[PDB]
C-alpha cells in the first residue's frame, strides 16, 4: 500500500533485513524504508493504512500484520516481535497504538 | 577481528542496517553477518573475541562495544540496546553472558 509513497528498493531491503523470525526492529525498519524523514501529515497517512479497520488505533492483530502493509506476501511478526513493538509505541498502556503514539514511534 | 572469518560484505551490510541509535537486533545481526550457520567451535572463537578481557564472560561493558569487534570504528550500542541484548542472552541472570548462553543467542 505504500508502493508509490516509499521507494521500491527501500521496502525490499527493509524486508530482507528482517526475514528471520524475531529479527524485526521497528527503528531499523522505519529508517530503512524511509518513513522517519516523512512529514507528520504523511506519517498520519501511513498510520491509516496500518489501522486496517479504521478504528483509530492499530490493535495488536494489526500490528502483527504490519509488514504485509508494505508487501502483501511479507511474514507476520512473531508474538514476541509484536509485543515488543507494542510496548515501545503504547505510551498510555491501552494495549493499542493511536496516531500520536505512532507518530512518536516513527520520528523519535 | 572477524575480518578473515566472516565475509567483508556481510559485516558491512550488518553494520549499515543498525547504524541508527536503537536499531540494533542481535538476531538480525547474527543472521546477516553469517554467524548463525557456524559451528559451535567457531561460535566459541567468536565468543572469545567479544570477551575482550578473557574473563570467560561477556560483561555489560563488553556487550556495549559488541559492534567494534566487527569493525573498529563501529558505534557503541546504546544502554537500551545493551540491556535488551543482555536480557535475551543472560539465561541464568548473573548480568553477563557465558559461552553456552552466547551459543544459544547465536544459534536459536
Amino acid at each position: 500500500a505504500f508502493a508509490g509513497v516509499l521507494n521500491d528498493a527501500d521496502i525490499a531491503a527493509a524486508l530482507e533485513a528482517c526475514k528471520a523470525a524475531d529479527s524485526f526492529n521497528h527503528k531499523a525498519f522505519f529508517a530503512k524504508v524511509g518513513l522517519t524523514s516523512k512529514s507528520a501529515d504523511d506519517v498520519k497517512k501511513a498510520f491509516a493504512i496500518i489501522d486496517q479497520d479504521k478504528s483509530g488505533f492499530i490493535e495488536e492483530d494489526e500490528l502483527k500484520l504490519f509488514l504485509q502493509n508494505f508487501k502483501a506476501d511479507a511474514r507476520a511478526l512473531t508474538d514476541g516481535e509484536t509485543k515488543t513493538f507494542l510496548k515501545a509505541g503504547d505510551s498510555d498502556g491501552d494495549g493499542k497504538i493511536g496516531v500520536d503514539e505512532f507518530t512518536a514511534l516513527v520520528k523519535a
